[PDB]
């Protein structure tokens, strides 16, 4: 559809006016390179021996030297410009695709917005700019060819001249046609491609009941359909050529009629002809693709609606005004009710959590009803859609959004690291803030000094390219390093640690006992040592708080 | 790199000889008609002649009626050896694919699956075909243009055949350079794709972190990488083209020097000139394939390769011939020996561990080693390290796989649902050993009637993804009816989930009880009743046997 984007090449038009002076060239090299087939015919091998024949072939030499330059030229600045605004485009999305809500990032797409930043943009300026290479350099010989046409042969010109419209919407029409079979197959192809992964995901179950032979004969089925709607995907994608051939042909046929009546014999030598005659047999290539620019200048940009969609999808609410520094101060749950986005049971009822400011609540029962959300809420990672959080006698609402997210450090095995050095994945941000010395007293205090210096370079080894690849309990290490480094005055641990710690352990539970001797920790747990020792066990499920004992009573229940 | 494929293609060897006829002729009729020029410069509009101008179009119809319906054939019988070698090798590697273990679907190769049937074979036939079609049109179209050069004049021809390697040669290197430099240009793209996955998967905590300018300063800066790699893809990809339309140029005057470097030269007639030259700047389209023709036949194969690797990798070992119908004999563990492939670090000890015929043993502890690793074994999805595994006084070796795995139904809720109807869901692979009466009584002995009867079609209704889409304890209910409908002893059991029931869990606790009155059972233990109503209990966790004993002493360890 018609549309904008040009803010976004605006200031990138230098390449594009550029890309107005070296695509006419080119037409205007191939036609007038075809205007020599004139002079060589009718004078240089017919009237004439040479002297003719001797300035022409440095002409033609020039003449290519001209399309070559300008076509690298054009390939180059349209390039240019569909690479600044790639880039520009990839930018902008990356920018507002770290401000929207962890709603959108989980269910709605995983890897998508990969393709939404790597394929999708690439695809804005890959098949608008053919789009525009097209509708110059081959809609420019369009014109050149009939200028050629006018100035050689006028009066059977007249007669091509109401021939283009009929050629046009003869093409408009197949390639219309090929258009509507193709988009009505290709979907009845994906779904017999997902019949293979339906068949592939599941290779349990369809070995642990011998239904390989049933599976095998009914995939046949399957393969052949897939193959008799391929066969008339290229049969209507390779009849339309044909088609448009013939037609192409019909009007050799009709100037050749018109060739033969005696009113234009007389006017035409033995380059004029040719000259025509060629330029016919190369006007059917510049057609075949002008007429399907709005194939490409559709399709572009009917796929650039998905990422300026999203560029315009909302990012997550910040209205807050109050830049907390540190809030060691108790947090609280005040009637806290909320569900998560595309769902519908409440995910947590009318809640009352106080937290004593320094003490841990341990989390437990496994039911995942309103369990991993607790801290979510805390993060704001979800919003909240009733009740109030309090931080140090506000909500979290009130406060601003990275002042709030400063404060808090979400520390779980599952922790995501980064591909820089692990000096700075611990000090990931405020990089000037914080010292080489600080950094490595914290790998002390989070007793990982020993994996950051096992390594090779040791202070400033890769992470990121599995230089390393450390393991969930060492992420979990270098988690608590990035924490003692921030001193985090509310903590909140996921503790999906259930494997075996070989006193990884030990240095886990002396982490959370520097991190929970000073700085609060709203801690889901499975490791029942520091359960007992958490001071107000909060067993919390089934949308509400079952009970707020600590293990002399949490036997109770499932215990 | 050579061919291998022949087996698979040869018996659709008709549409190979007869695309190879229609591509022959397809090119011969080009060429005759660019030789028809000759008549039209010569005979029609040199002497004055008016017979050569009324059949002349309709000897340009025919011929043209001759490429496009030949054009036709080709592109149809050659998608006939395309579709049929595509298809071929689908069905060939889903036969074997579904003999593989189940250690190579799990993170050996788990996404890639689906692409090495549906991509990658696509494209073992859509650029090794490309090769028949170019290397016969075009590869048979320098031979019929060069034929009528030595038709029609012997005295440049030869050295344009002097030249035709030159051009040859220099296009070859060219694109070699071009690929050269494309290949460490693809490299650096992926690797910045890769680091931008880095930012967008992390989200969560690129979020609970201060501020993500550091963020976007970096993605600005790798952005900025990947335009100014594109930009060399482009420069290399655009001096190909003009080099190569240069150098033919350069040819465009060699022999247009050589037209008038002798008085012997400039004997040939408009038509003869015209017929020549116009040959030459057709040439320059065949050429450019036939020199890339070992660059897609060799990019074709090469990813054949790989799919006749996966064609020819390990599928699952069955040695064993005893075709146990019922495994009502008691099953022993003795000191099994096993890890997970893939991996080195041993997952099981020396275990002695006996299911009581008609009797249930649970499984406790999430550490997880062992006991989703001891559910394995027991069907022979990844076979003993050492230690044999007895069924009946027998081994697990000795039987067949197909009757091993017949024994052992597995319930869970991540159960997969075949695509079909629900009447061949529950009997898959058992549609004519079953009645329709029989699966009515199966579901309700499982309770799964409510589920059947509050769908629209009800009894034939379709169940899977593309279909009516079920929830967790619904697909644990179709998995009881499953394996009640009749051959389930060596029940296999998940329970890990523990999802809230409305009432559910009695009907999944009961529906199991009556599959556990007979039959044996291996539970994976996460609801504690059927803890309690266990005959013998073994807590496994830390990767080993840690009390077979029952719940009067399980308490011991964790409770
Ligand atoms: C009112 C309207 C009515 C008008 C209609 C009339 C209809 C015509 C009537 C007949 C109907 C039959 C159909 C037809 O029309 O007949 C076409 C050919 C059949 C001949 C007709 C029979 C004659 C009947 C008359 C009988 C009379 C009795 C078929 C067709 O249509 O082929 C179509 C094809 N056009 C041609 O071949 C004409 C080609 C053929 C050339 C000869 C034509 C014969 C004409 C003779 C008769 C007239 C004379 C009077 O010549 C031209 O173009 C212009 C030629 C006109 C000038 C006359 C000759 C010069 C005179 C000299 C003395 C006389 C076109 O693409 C080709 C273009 O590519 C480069 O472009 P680039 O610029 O590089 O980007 C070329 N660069 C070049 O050639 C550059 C050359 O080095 C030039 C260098 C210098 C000359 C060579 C020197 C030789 C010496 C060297 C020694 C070894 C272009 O040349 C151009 O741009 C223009 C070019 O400068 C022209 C040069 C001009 C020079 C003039 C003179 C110079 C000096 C002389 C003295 C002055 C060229 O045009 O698009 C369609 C789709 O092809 C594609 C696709 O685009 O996707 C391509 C492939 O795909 C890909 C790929 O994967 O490789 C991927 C793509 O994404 C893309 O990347 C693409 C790239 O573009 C490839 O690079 O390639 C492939 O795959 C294919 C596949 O089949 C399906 O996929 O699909 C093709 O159809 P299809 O294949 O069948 O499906």
């Amino acid at each position: 559809t018609f549309r904008r984007l040009w803010p976004t090449i605006a200031p990138f038009k230098a390449g594009l006016i550029v890309a107005g002076v070296a695509l006419i060239l080119n037409a205007a090299s191939d036609t007038f390179m075809l205007s020599l087939l004139k002079p060589l015919l009718d004078d240089g091998f017919g009237k004439t021996d040479r002297s003719v024949l001797v300035w022409m072939p440095l002409v033609v030499i020039g003449l290519m030297i001209l399309r070559g330059i300008t076509s690298y030229v054009s390939s180059y600045c349209i390039s240019w410009v569909s690479g600044k605004v790639v880039m520009t485009m990839r930018r902008r999305l990356f920018g507002h695709m770290m401000g929207m809500p962890v709603s959108f990032f989980d269910k709605q797409s995983t890897g998508t917005l990969l393709s939404r930043i790597t394929y999708d943009s690439e695809q804005v300026a890959s098949s608008s700019s053919g789009a525009l290479i097209t509708v110059v350099r081959e809609g420019a010989s369009i014109i050149g060819l009939f200028i050629m046409m006018f100035y050689y042969s006028w009066q059977l010109s007249i007669i091509l001249i109401v021939l283009a419209p009929i050629v046009s919407i003869a093409i408009r029409v197949v390639s219309k046609r090929f258009r509507n079979i193709s988009k009505n197959m290709q979907n009845t192809m994906g779904q017999v491609t997902t019949s293979a992964e339906q068949m592939l995901k599941g290779h349990k179950e369809v070995l642990i009941f011998g239904g390989q032979e049933v599976e095998t004969k009914r995939f046949d089925k399957v393969s052949n359909r897939m193959r008799l709607q391929g066969m008339k995907m290229v049969s209507a994608s390779s009849i339309s050529d044909p088609i448009i051939q013939l037609i192409a042909s019909l009007a050799l046929a009709f100037v050749l009629y018109a060739a033969s009546f005696p009113s234009v014999m007389d006017s035409l030598t033995a380059g004029t002809i040719t000259v025509v005659f060629s330029s016919m047999i190369a006007l059917m290539r510049p057609l075949k693709s002008l007429t399907n620019v709005n194939a490409q200048f559709q399709r572009g940009m009917a796929a650039c609606q998905t990422l300026f969609t999203i560029l315009d999808s909302e990012q997550e609410k910040d209205e807050g005004k109050r830049v907390i520094e540190r809030a060691t101060g108790d947090v609280e749950f005040r009637n806290v009710t909320f569900t998560y986005p595309g769902r519908d049971v409440p995910a947590l009822r009318n809640i009352n959590l106080k937290i004593p400011a320094g003490k841990t609540v341990a989390l437990v029962g496994r039911s995942g009803s309103g369990k991993s959300t607790i801290a979510s809420l805390i993060t704001r990672f979800y919003d909240i859609d009733e009740g109030e959080i309090l931080m140090d006698g506000h909500d979290l609402r009130e406060y601003t959004l990275a002042s709030l997210r400063n404060q808090v450090a979400l520390v779980s095995q599952n922790v995501h690291l980064f591909n820089d050095t692990v000096a700075n994945n611990i000090a990931y941000a405020r990089t000037e803030q914080y010292s080489r010395e600080q950094i490595e007293e914290a790998a002390r205090m989070a007793y990982a000094m020993d994996f950051i210096n096992k390594m090779d370079n040791g202070l400033d080894t890769v992470i990121g390219e599995n230089g390393v690849l450390l393991s969930g309990g060492q992420r979990q290490r270098i988690a608590i390093a990035r924490a003692l480094l921030r001193d985090s005055p509310i903590l909140i641990l996921d503790e999906a640690t259930s494997a075996l710690d070989t006193e990884s352990e030990r240095a886990i539970q002396a982490a959370l006992d520097e991190l929970q001797k000073n700085r609060t920790s709203l801690v889901i747990a499975h490791r029942l040592s520091t359960i007992e020792k958490a001071d107000e066990i909060v067993v919390v499920e089934d949308g509400v708080i079952v009970e707020r004992g600590t293990h002399n009573d949490l036997l109770e229940h499932r215990g």
